């Protein structure tokens, strides 16, 4: 039941992923300021939260985000065939700086983002679903730290 909450709620969401994970980073960027600095394309820090907006690669960034949630979601069922993967992600994100305790932020803004794109259609259930796979990813590239 869960996997198939996962993918009606994500099909609206992938259609448009640069709107949309453009909404996840600007409510990070609300909750979490001190996560900006950890962007730095040649070698510059953004001022501001809409700074990073105007940047190509902050976008590209998003676009590549927006795309491995993609692949969870296909994988939704057996994660296992990902999990690889997200480890090597996770070891790429511990050597650039990323604090694991980060995880829960990103998670409320993602969960923010999909409550906002869904209305109510983001039942408890939904929620749920998500909290889970998003767990589910994140204990995956934890073992990279
Ligand atoms: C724990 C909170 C997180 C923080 C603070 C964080 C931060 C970062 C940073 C600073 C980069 C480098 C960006 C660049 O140089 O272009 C990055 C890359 C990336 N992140 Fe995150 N991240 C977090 C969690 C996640 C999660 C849960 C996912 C979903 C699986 C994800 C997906 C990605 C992807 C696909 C890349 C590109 C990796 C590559 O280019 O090889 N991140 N992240
Ligand atoms: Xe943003
Ligand atoms: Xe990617
Ligand atoms: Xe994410
Ligand atoms: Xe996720």
């Amino acid at each position: 039941p869960e996997s198939e909450l996962i993918r009606q709620s994500w099909r609206v969401v992938s259609r448009s992923p640069l709107e949309h994970g453009t909404v996840l980073f600007a409510r990070l960027f609300a909750l979490e300021p001190s996560l900006l600095p950890l962007f730095q394309y040649n070698g510059r820090q953004f001022s501001s939260p809409e700074d990073s907006l105007s940047s190509p690669e902050f976008l590209d960034h998003i676009r590549k985000v927006m795309l491995v949630i993609d692949a969870a979601v296909t994988n939704v069922e057996d994660l296992s065939s990902l999990e690889e993967y997200l480890t090597s992600l996770g070891r790429k994100h511990r050597a650039v700086g990323v604090r694991l305790s980060s995880f829960s932020t990103v998670g409320e803004s993602l969960l923010y983002m999909l409550e906002k794109s869904l209305g109510p259609d983001f039942t408890p259930a939904t929620r749920t679903a998500w909290s889970r796979l998003y767990g589910a990813v994140v204990q995956a590239m934890s073992r990279g730290w």
